[PDB]
């Protein structure tokens, strides 16, 4: 799925920018996959991206 190939790119971009102290740049990232994800009508992928989110954020 094209949904889902954006979402992994987005969420490896958030991941690696959490790793190297830019959390903001990595909020830019999860901000497109949800929305991707919203476009979409996936909430589970909508909901997955939120425990990612979380999982980073703590």
């Amino acid at each position: 799925s094209d949904e889902e190939e954006k979402v992994r790119f987005y969420l490896e971009q958030a991941e690696i920018h959490y790793r190297l102290g830019d959390p903001e740049a990595a909020e830019r990232a999860i901000y497109l996959a949800k929305m991707i994800a919203a476009e979409n009508s996936d909430p589970e992928l909508f909901e997955e991206i939120e425990e990612f989110e979380k999982e980073l954020l703590e």
